[PDB]
């Protein structure tokens, strides 16, 4: 049933790393994809960022999303009215990409 869980954490944390996060150096914050656990306990975002040139930008874009982590789920929490909102932890998604 972890299924319909990340299906909606992918939606709800989609929509509240557009609005929240707001990092020049980063720019827009795109989640590719979310994996939960079977036990419904922890979820992983795989992210990327509109800039993504400087290695030690996306560091710091990262180190803010942990940083920023139980806000989100807070955030989350709200959205989605669960009982028990998984742990989450945010990594950067580096599959290949073309867009044009």
């Amino acid at each position: 049933r972890s299924d319909r869980v990340a299906q909606e954490i992918q939606k709800e944390i989609a929509v509240i790393l557009q609005r929240e996060v707001k990092d020049p150096r980063i720019g827009m914050v795109t989640v590719s994809d979310v994996e939960v656990s079977s036990d419904l306990s922890y979820a992983k975002i795989f992210v990327t960022f509109l800039f993504d040139h400087d290695e030690m930008a996306i560091e710091q874009g990262m180190k803010g999303l942990e940083k920023a982590s139980p806000y989100i789920r807070s955030l989350l929490g709200k959205a989605m009215r669960l009982r028990i909102v998984p742990e989450i932890r945010f990594i950067y998604d580096q599959s290949l990409v073309e867009g044009m």
